[PDB]
């Protein structure tokens, strides 16, 4: 059973999202874990044999995390969709993809869909994400729940920022009432 | 083309030799940053949250090649160190994947092996014998016999394990 006052976050989407950035900046407060993933292609041109590729995981930090974190790679997390705004409809289009991901593999999951670079994003960007969100996205078969989305500047602390963190906080708890 | 795809968990007690015997095994790497987001504590009116946050990197060509990397069906290396008689801690870790995952096969591998007539009383223990599919011994530092046999009892067990009968 996951502890009382733990559970998972999922920060994902496409490279220059901003996922990184929005983490550096959400996080104001902290407090070992290591993941390194490699693909090894174990089995190649092998004249009769189809080809096999094998993703290893090879795990780092201190004993007491694991500990601590029995449940820690579960895939039933909080999930942040994070794309660019400022890169126009087509990024939205895009998210999809990481939407499909989410619904499949895990499809109890919540997400909340994170839009960055606001700052350097024009107001028919930001209502044509928005049109595109409810009209495509909210309540549509085939989707995740997401249970909100927000349009930030992830550079900079701002009170859009912390609503996305109390956004964050509430979600996580509505998610452990299951 | 068609492929085929496995992942691999390497398991075992710090300093075992993990990531050394993966750096020889192999003759667009992906990096999770996982941390701790205490995002709500230590007010007694609240409930706490600490939220365990994965962030990805890597070339998206992986994500492509390994679609269900996240999978907790897998094939498992437990790997120890003969020279330190760490073969009791090993069970724990096999419970673990026993228990978290009990269709998982598991390869045990013994690094070490340059430092051993007492590695052999290992063996003892294991016939501990998850469902472990091999047991091996092996210098991790070098190219050797033992290791490319490791090798191809991976390639063995993965497609064992993909592939129904
Ligand atoms: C700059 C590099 C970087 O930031 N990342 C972010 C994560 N990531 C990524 N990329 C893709 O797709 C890349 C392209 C687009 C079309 C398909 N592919 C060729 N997909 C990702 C995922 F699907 C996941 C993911 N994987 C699993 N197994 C489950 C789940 C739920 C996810 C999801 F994202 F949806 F949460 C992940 Cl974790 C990351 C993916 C790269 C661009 C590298
Ligand atoms: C040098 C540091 C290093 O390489 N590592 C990797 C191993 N590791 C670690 N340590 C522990 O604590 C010891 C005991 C023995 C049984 C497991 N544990 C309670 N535990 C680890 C784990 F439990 C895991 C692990 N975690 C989850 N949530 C699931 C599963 C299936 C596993 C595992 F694969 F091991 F079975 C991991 Cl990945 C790593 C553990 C550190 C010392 C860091
Ligand atoms: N102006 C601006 N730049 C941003 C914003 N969010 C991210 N960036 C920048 O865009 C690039 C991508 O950021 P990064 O966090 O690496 O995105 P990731 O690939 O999704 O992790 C970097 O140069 C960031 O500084 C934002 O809200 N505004
Ligand atoms: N002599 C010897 N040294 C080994 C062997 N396997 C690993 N080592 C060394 O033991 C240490 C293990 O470090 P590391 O690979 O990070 O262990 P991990 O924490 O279990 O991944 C390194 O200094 C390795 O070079 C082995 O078979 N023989
Ligand atoms: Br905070
Ligand atoms: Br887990
Ligand atoms: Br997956
Ligand atoms: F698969
Ligand atoms: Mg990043
Ligand atoms: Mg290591």
């Amino acid at each position: 059973a996951v502890p009382y006052n733990r559970m998972k976050l999922m920060i994902v989407g496409a490279c220059g999202s901003g996922k990184t950035t929005l983490l550096q900046q959400l996080m104001k407060t902290k407090k070992t874990v290591g993941i390194d993933v490699k693909d090894w292609p174990i089995q190649i041109r092998d004249k009769r044999k189809r080809d096999l590729v094998l993703n290893v995981w090879d795990f780092a930090g201190r004993e007491e995390f694991y500990s601590t974190h029995p449940h820690f790679m579960t895939q039933r997390a909080l999930y942040l969709a994070v794309y660019d705004l400022s890169k126009g409809q087509a990024e939205v289009d895009a998210m999809k993809h990481y939407l499909f991901q989410i619904k499949a593999r895990a499809s109890s999951s919540p997400v909340i869909l994170v839009g960055t670079h606001l700052d350097v994003s024009d107001e028919a960007q930001r209502a044509a994400a928005m049109s595109k969100i409810t009209k495509e996205l909210l309540n549509k078969r085939g989707f995740p729940a997401i249970r909100d989305y927000h349009f930030v500047n992830a550079t900079e602390e701002s009170d859009a920022l912390a609503k996305l963190r109390k956004t964050i906080i509430n979600e996580s708890l509505n998610f452990k009432i299951r």
